[PDB]
């Protein structure tokens, strides 16, 4: 089945730039950073080569790697190549635009380096503007430690970059930091300007925040691990698709086992869900492997797996012509199975 799942056309809707870095690139850039004294490489080297402690370690180091434009451009290209190689036909790539007055980096310039990364792709054909071919669109993430003001800078930037494929805004970062009330006004501005919205939601128990995010009616949410019954009821009546990150939830212990993961309940209740990687480099997985885990856990046929993969199209933030092309790609690949 794994060869079949790897050839299946897939849609990735929750993948972070910083977390999708290939390990070889991580090793190389880490070594050059330590060779500059910016860090000691022995502390990172063996992990770079599993546990919760360790994945937090990698997140740490990666923040330090992504401080120069060249690196942002490179990892953007490599991430698009890797996803395309496993037959993702549509990718919404999210990242947090990052400021560093020192390196001359603004959020705008960081994002420009991302666009340069998309233009530099050569191993696959790419559509991002309006041999494998991959459609790429961008989500700008607001980090939970930002202020309302900073969040608004991210939203304004996203609106200016709609011509190069920015389709929406995300809220992410440590779910124990910050207050919804800080980010609601910026996200409302985004939504009122017809950007699409996805929210990391319910990653920790937080009943009031979960209800406020649901009441906002974003266009998608990520995870939903600690929803209560009234949360599920509101989610299902509002019909908000859930980005399901199986390995991520398991490794971080937001969900105790795949056998109780709510993605099964959502699937059987005919609620829209999309299997996503979250950070495939950091979590040592891939979209094909996430599909493998889900197919095994639910006991899906090839037919049900294909219908599930195809159903993600109407949850994308892409323009209608892109979605019609995706419907064509899936119609056209169903013959295989
Ligand atoms: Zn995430």
């Amino acid at each position: 089945h794994m060869e079949w799942i790897q050839s299946l056309p897939k849609i990735e809707l929750h993948a972070h730039l910083n977390g999708s870095i290939r390990d070889s690139t991580l090793l190389e850039l880490a070594r050059v950073l330590g060779e500059k004294g910016v860090i000691v490489f022995a502390d990172v080297e063996h992990v770079i080569q599993r546990s919760l402690v360790e994945v937090f370690k990698l997140f740490d180091l990666i923040h330090k790697l992504t401080t120069d434009h060249k690196t942002v451009t490179r990892i953007t290209r490599e991430v698009v190549e890797d996803f395309a190689l496993e037959n993702v036909v549509y990718l919404e790539l999210r990242t947090t635009p990052k400021r560093s007055d020192s390196i001359g980096m603004s959020k705008r310039s960081y994002m420009e380096a991302v666009i340069q990364g998309l233009r530099s792709v050569s191993e696959v054909d790419i559509d991002f503007v309006t041999r494998k071919k991959i459609y790429v669109r961008l989500l700008l993430s607001i980090d939970r430690r930002e202020t309302t003001e900073s969040a608004m800078e991210t939203v304004k930037l996203a609106l200016e970059m709609r011509d190069v494929g920015v389709v929406g805004i995300d809220l992410s970062g440590n779910p124990l930091v910050g207050e919804w009330s800080t980010f609601l006004p910026a996200l409302q501005y985004a939504k009122d300007n017809d950007l699409h919205i996805t929210l990391h939601c319910g990653e920790v128990p937080n009943p009031k925040e979960i209800q406020a995010m649901l009441d906002f009616k974003p266009h998608r949410i990520g995870h939903a691990c600690f929803f209560k019954d009234e949360d599920w009821t509101k989610l299902k009546s509002f019909r908000i698709p859930v980005e399901i990150c199986l390995t991520s939830n398991i490794v971080t212990k937001s969900i105790s086992s795949i056998d109780i993961h709510h993605f099964a309940d959502l699937y059987n209740a005919k609620h829209p869900l999309i299997l996503c990687t979250d950070d495939f480099g950091v979590f040592s997985t891939s979209l094909s492997n996430e599909y493998a885990l889900a197919v095994r856990s639910l006991g899906l046929s090839k037919s049900e797996t294909f219908a599930l993969a195809r159903a993600a199209i109407d949850a994308t933030f892409a323009e209608d012509e892109v979605k019609q092309q995706l419907r064509f790609i899936f119609d056209s690949a169903s013959p295989e199975h």
